[PDB]
């Protein structure tokens, strides 16, 4: 098995995909139509799930309408081939936006799948409210969750980007790249003290607590301070490259700690946190922001 095996989902994962191209190798691509593939989409590394024309009104509904039960209706067959054709790694990640209807309706759809088999999951994935549709689909994306922690029952892994208004889907973008960074690093099984049991156990917390299964966020901190601003961790594992300075012992009993090569890296510390996930907390900002939107009518020149 790969390290870390990367699964770019819909639109907005293409287009990660592609900015992220170079910083990993065992990445891959899925999408309903052919639209979003750009010049490093290949046979190889690309599936494509369309409408047998043999639909376009369908075609239409999913694409331009990003209708997520026609979406979803068009992928779930082909969900088991995606993992036969790219084999799950020791852990995985998975990105998409909610917005839409391909990302959002394959990607969930792959989580269920891979962590039904016993593997290590995290999403990475963008909330947004540009129209109507966009915070609907989002919305639903948010139950989605629950139903994949519900179905496969292992907690379902969330880390959460918004499309905030004024902000650049660039910069989002850039986040998202900064995140896919740190996780190869932390999931690259080269450190000291943490194997690949320690990450599983990480994840995989239901199995060695017992807090019920339930979607959690995950947060990815790259100081001390935004860690532990963190309200009711469930979920820690820390990397740290001075842990003479940094790392206690009851640091290393109460947290999953790794040691960084200081030769190697140039990082001081980076936190990845777990905890709990309130799917009407976001839901609520999601439409209020919506509504501030639709009564501002503004756009930043
Ligand atoms: N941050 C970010 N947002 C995106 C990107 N592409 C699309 N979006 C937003 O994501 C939502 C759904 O788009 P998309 O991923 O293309 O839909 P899909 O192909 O049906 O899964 C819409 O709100 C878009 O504005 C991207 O590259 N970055």
């Amino acid at each position: 098995k790969v390290k870390t095996r990367i699964y770019f989902c819909g639109g907005a994962g293409f287009r990660i995909g592609e900015l992220f191209h170079g910083y990993h190798e065992d990445v891959c691509y899925i999408d309903t139509s052919v639209q979003n593939k750009h010049k490093h989409n290949t046979d190889d590394n690309t599936i494509i799930i369309e409408a047998d024309t043999k639909q376009t009104a369908r075609k239409r509904a999913i694409g331009m309408g990003k209708d997520r039960k026609a979406a979803a209706e068009l992928i779930s067959a082909h969900i088991p081939a995606i993992a036969h054709h790219f084999p799950a790694g020791d852990t995985n990640i998975v990105v998409y936006s909610m917005g839409g209807a391909s990302g959002s309706t394959i990607g969930p759809s792959l989580v269920s799948h891979l962590q039904q088999q016993g593997e290590v999951v995290v999403s990475v994935v963008i909330g947004s409210y540009d129209s109507d549709i966009s915070l609907r689909n989002s919305s639903g994306s948010l139950k989605t969750f629950e139903g994949v922690s519900s179905v496969s029952k292992v907690p379902m892994i969330i880390n959460y980007h918004e499309n905030v208004e004024g902000i650049p889907q660039s910069m989002v973008n850039q986040n998202i790249l900064e995140v896919l960074n740190a996780l190869v690093i932390l999931f690259n099984q080269e450190h000291q003290s943490l194997d690949l049991m320690d990450i599983t156990n990480w994840a995989h917390f239901h199995k060695h607590h017992d807090v019920p299964v339930q979607t959690v966020q995950l947060h990815v901190c790259f100081d001390r301070q935004e860690a532990q601003a963190i309200l009711d961790p469930i979920s820690i594992a820390s990397l740290y490259t001075d842990p003479d300075r940094d790392v206690s012992i009851s640091t290393v009993l109460t947290r999953t700690t790794g040691y960084a090569d200081p030769e190697k890296y140039d990082f001081d510390q980076m936190h990845f946190v777990i905890n709990g996930l309130s799917i009407e907390d976001i839901r609520k900002r999601l439409e209020e922001r919506r509504e501030m939107m639709n009564r501002a009518k503004a756009n930043m020149r």
